[PDB]
């Protein structure tokens, strides 16, 4: 079987990585000299607005799936009247645009952060009024590791963010601060039948809007119903076919929804050695009409690498860690890669404090 | 770094596969169209005769290895003069003819089957006489899958084993028939400073001269021990850097060396998924120097598919089995993939009896 893979990152190196011993074929659209190319068959690089080329590329394989939700979900659309994509153009339109996927959570009775549509600078001092300060301007579109954004804490800040963003060709939101103790994520997969396979949940620690550590399994099982409950509803409403990651905001035993991502999930990263089948193994399964692999799991520490990634020889010396470069060039801000580290006994909390020490020497955040 | 691979078959596949998160970069020197070539960044197809071009092909790259020892020991010293060679240049020639490998063997107080080089028919009838029947004539090069060889119980036969053999370029070896109850293998992979990691013991089993099934960990505190000491030796003597795998006959608690192969090998494919480290990844660790990773391990099964491999469909719904395929063509005696599962429990018994009946419906074996 083949698989195309919209996008050439590291998500689809991953899900090539992981996918590849199951005999599947794995070709991306994506620029040559993209991360994912040395372990795909073939990387095509289409302009993505020349639909027509791309349906051609996509009708080569046998089911499409793509790494980043940000694409045209009509181009999803019209792909898919050819050629099977999984997940679906709905998953998509929804996930993609905060206002849509705020409007969807309550809809279905599921928390989120107070929000409200921003089309005039009226309309969000009208936001600041009725739902508070502090809070955030976003835009509804192509946010991402926190950027597109505008923190609002003084009235003179509203005036400010609305001229900084006001433009934003998709729209913007306000979002009231959310009280929350810490941050867990629920990802999950489900197959073509609708059956769901669940992760234990992640525990997730951000540092200037970006994650930087995901800790698994976090053991909260009446926490851990609720999200599996609110990630059966988005499966069946979404017809959902693959990987999907849930974020909550955590205060007591209550979720609140953050956002959704239709696909596999950095907060994830820790089941390529933590789980009996990893998220890029099971979204690959799911799409390729298979009965997924078990999740079993062990408690697993994932740290990201962003900007900068110690020293192979640095990490090898800490012989328990389970290295993933992404092979990328060094970039403030940017994801160059991950490590993992089951957590059993002391030794391991050693490496780990090491581990931490080398990525501060290393990290670049922006 | 970049890692040359002699080799574009499924050991190099997986070799690339276990060594790419570690950010190394690989190439191979093979046919296009081989199983390697969807996980490796180049292929090329240079004829092995000339010398000169694989050496330039060599020095492209930082460090290189080889998936198969029986490749010309001359060309490696060739390439190694240039850029360095893991494995040595002398566990190539010791371990490729079973002559000298007994020899080194024997030399080095290490048991093995009692031989004798043939090369005439007298000489044959003369180990006959000697070491008594059953029998094996050997090639004493370019044997595999037990291929290349003529088993003796008969004094016709052998007249017979001679008129078949008896032209083998790089002549034959007699081998007696090794008493013994049942079959295990050594994995062990030595660093560039000569720090050895060890796998536990694999038991093995073989139909029709090649291996079907491999469990580890074996647990027998005194044979392992024996084991790690002949590893210790082969590693010093070949100034040995890589991953070594020892093929032993066992009686009692005492050890009896089968044979040697200079690189990862099928008894030791369950680490990828029994072992914290795999042999794959601990290979590319030693050449590319770094620090190996650790070996802690999990009682697992392999299971070889050869000749043919069940569905993947039927595969994927044994959900706890791992799968290893190779994407090779189908064929009457060829490794196409394999196996693996972690045995915990009952559940894990129950599909392994469901992947045996599975294998028996696919497998082809000569
Ligand atoms: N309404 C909110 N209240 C508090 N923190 C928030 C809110 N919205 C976003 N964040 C933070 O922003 C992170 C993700 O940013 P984003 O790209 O907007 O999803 C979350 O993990 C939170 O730490
Ligand atoms: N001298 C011997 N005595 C008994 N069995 C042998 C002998 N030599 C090889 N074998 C069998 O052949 C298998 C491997 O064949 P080969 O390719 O010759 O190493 C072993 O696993 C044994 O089952």
């Amino acid at each position: 079987m083949k698989i195309g893979i919209i996008g050439a990152g590291q998500l689809a190196r991953m899900l090539s990585l992981a996918g590849t011993p199951l005999g599947l074929e794995f070709h991306c659209l994506g620029k040559n000299g993209d991360c994912a190319e040395e372990v795909v068959k073939t990387v095509t690089d289409i302009e993505l607005t020349k639909v027509n080329d791309v349906v051609a590329w996509a009708k080569q394989f046998d089911v499409i799936t793509f790494e980043n939700e940000n694409i045209s979900h009509e181009l999803i659309k019209a792909i898919n009247h050819e050629v099977s994509v999984y997940p679906s153009a709905k998953a998509i339109a929804i996930s993609q645009d905060r206002l849509l996927e705020k409007s969807f959570m309550q809809d279905h009775g599921i928390a989120t952060a107070k929000f409200v549509n921003i089309d005039s600078l009226a309309k969000l001092q009208s936001a600041v009024d009725d739902h508070g300060l502090p809070a955030i301007l976003k835009t509804r579109r192509f946010g991402y590791d926190g950027k597109g954004q505008f923190v609002i804490r003084s009235q003179e800040d509203i005036t400010k963010a609305w001229d900084v963003l006001k433009d934003a060709p998709d729209g913007l939101i306000y979002e009231a601060f959310v009280d929350f103790d810490y941050e867990v994520s629920q990802i999950c997969t489900a197959d073509l039948k609708g059956n769901i396979a669940f992760y234990p949940l992640a525990r997730n620690t951000h540092k200037q809007g970006i994650i930087v550590e995901s800790e698994a399994p976090f053991e909260n099982v009446v926490l851990a119903e609720k999200a599996q409950q609110i990630a059966k509803i988005l499966v069946k409403e979404f017809a959902y076919v693959g990987t999907l990651a849930i974020e909550f905001f955590v205060k007591g035993d209550e979720l609140i929804v953050n956002e959704i991502a239709p696909r596999v999930h950095n907060s994830g990263h820790w089941s390529i050695d933590g789980a009996v089948t990893s998220q890029f193994e099971n979204h690959v399964r799911a799409i390729a009409g298979l009965i997924l692999g078990d999740t079993t799991s062990r408690k697993t520490v994932m740290l990201n690498c962003i900007g900068g990634m110690p020293a192979t020889k640095d990490l090898a010396a800490l012989d328990r860690v389970k290295i993933h470069s992404y092979n990328k060039e060094p970039r403030k801000g940017r994801k160059v890669g991950h490590l993992n580290l089951n957590l059993n006994d002391e030794t391991d909390e050693y490496q780990l404090l090491q581990v931490k020490k080398l990525i501060a020497l290393s990290e670049e955040i922006a």
